[PDB]
């Protein structure tokens, strides 16, 4: 089974064995998540989504229509993601930018990644970045202060 | 009429036609909410705030005592706000710092907005830009990595 | 006696006098936390954890497991704390690495901290900042732009 905090709204049914949702979570109907995740408080997961298997999500996460997550993959705590590069109020694009976080990347606490965005495979971004390319395999990136 | 969430604290009853406000919101008795707005999951909103109508807030999201937010702007997730330049526990100034975000105006996903600070009619502030001056109506503001 | 919102999940029985803890927050069992600080909506505060007396968490702050807060410190809202440098999905490391914020200190909103770092007694974190290495007692650190 997997375990839903009574205090998140999980519309979703397509959920792993062992995955737990903490409190204050939102996540809707056609959200994909896999097996032994760790969706902490405070996130929101989309229905355009897919989450892989032993994924770590940290507290204050969204997951916007458009993102997938492979396996292994950590988000950590308040990282950001975005889907529109020209945002306006009530503007509807036809097509949001497709983002994905490759099997067993790791992405750093307030980290902000760009619509249209391929983070490799084992990649690390660094706390605080800003992500406005793609960022290769294996490679660790930081904003530099 | 309105959509509050039943997972939404909504103590406001100044909230325009259409507004939707969803779970996990927090909105005290005296912000004023315009018509058409969507407030997104995981928001905070103070007592001295306007927003006007067919304003889009993202989630995560904190609008404090001081923040005017105009018709028709973009707010993107885990877009920070600011009232108090040098905040010291428990020194609470005699008037914050005000902002306002002015018509049309957007704010890139995680960008973090300094006390007293306008965004002028349209501008485009970067995702994670850190904002501690004006930008003019129009202009696209972002922080280099 | 204390606050503690009914919309708000406190485990901890370890809570000073005058504190108020608002809606939407997780503390865990053993999080201790002193008289008349103020943890506001949104936040998460884990086990391994101490907080001092007359502290402000402002909105959307997560404590994690070795992080101390001594009394009178500000944090700014949306304020990212790390435990664990080289994170990866499910590789638990043996420590967390501690990090504690000085009496006096306030940090910015929406500054990021990395792990095993101190923040000196009266410190000023500027807004947004990313915090690489310790912070001298009475300096203003920020990130240019
Ligand atoms: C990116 C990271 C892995 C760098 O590790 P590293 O390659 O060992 O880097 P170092 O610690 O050797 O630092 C090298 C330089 O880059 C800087 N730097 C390191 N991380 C940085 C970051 N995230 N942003 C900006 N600069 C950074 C250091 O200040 C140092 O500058 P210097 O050479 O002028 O002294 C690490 O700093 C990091 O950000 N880890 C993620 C932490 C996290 O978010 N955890 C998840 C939540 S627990
Ligand atoms: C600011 C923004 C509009 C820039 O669009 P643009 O003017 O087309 O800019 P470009 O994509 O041509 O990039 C120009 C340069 O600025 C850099 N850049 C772009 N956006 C940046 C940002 N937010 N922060 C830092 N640098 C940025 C690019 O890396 C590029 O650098 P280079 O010239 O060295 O290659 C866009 O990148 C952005 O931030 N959009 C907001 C996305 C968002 O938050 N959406 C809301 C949630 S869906
Ligand atoms: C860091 C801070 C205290 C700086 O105050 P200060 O020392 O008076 O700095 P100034 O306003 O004189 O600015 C000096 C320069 O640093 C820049 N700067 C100021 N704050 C900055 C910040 N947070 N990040 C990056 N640059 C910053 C200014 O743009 C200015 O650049 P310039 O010399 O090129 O014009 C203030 O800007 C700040 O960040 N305050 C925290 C606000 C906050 O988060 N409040 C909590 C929530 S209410
Ligand atoms: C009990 C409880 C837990 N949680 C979440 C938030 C908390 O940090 C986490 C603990 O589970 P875990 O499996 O021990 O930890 P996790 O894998 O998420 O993260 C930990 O390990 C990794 C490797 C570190 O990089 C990270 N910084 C740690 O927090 O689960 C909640 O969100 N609500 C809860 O009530
Ligand atoms: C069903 C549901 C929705 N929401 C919020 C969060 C979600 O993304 C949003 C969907 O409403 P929308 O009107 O389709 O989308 P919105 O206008 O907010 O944003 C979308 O369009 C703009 C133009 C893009 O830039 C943006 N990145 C998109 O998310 O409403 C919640 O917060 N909780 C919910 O249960
Ligand atoms: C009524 C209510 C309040 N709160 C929190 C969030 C809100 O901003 C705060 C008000 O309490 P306060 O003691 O007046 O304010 P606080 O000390 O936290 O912060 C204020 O003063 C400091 C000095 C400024 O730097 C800061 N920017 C201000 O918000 O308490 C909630 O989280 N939920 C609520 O329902
Ligand atoms: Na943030």
């Amino acid at each position: 089974g997997h375990m839903i905090h009574k205090l998140a709204d999980v519309q979703s049914k397509n959920i792993g064995s062992g995955t737990r949702i903490w409190q204050f979570c939102v996540v809707l109907p056609s959200a994909i998540i896999g097996e032994n995740c760790n969706i902490c408080s405070h996130c929101f997961i989309e229905n355009d989504v897919k989450i892989g298997n032993n994924v770590t999500i940290k507290c204050g996460v969204q997951i916007w229509d458009g993102i997938e997550i492979e396996d292994d993959v950590f988000i950590g705590p308040n990282v950001t993601f975005t889907n529109d590069k020209y945002p306006r109020s009530k503007q509807y694009p036809k097509e949001f930018s497709k983002t994905i976080i490759k099997k067993g990347a790791s992405i750093g606490a307030n980290a902000t990644i760009l619509p249209g965005i391929t983070i490799g495979e084992n990649a690390m971004i660094g706390a605080g970045a800003i992500v406005t390319k793609d960022v290769l395999p294996h490679v660790t990136y930081y904003s530099k202060i």
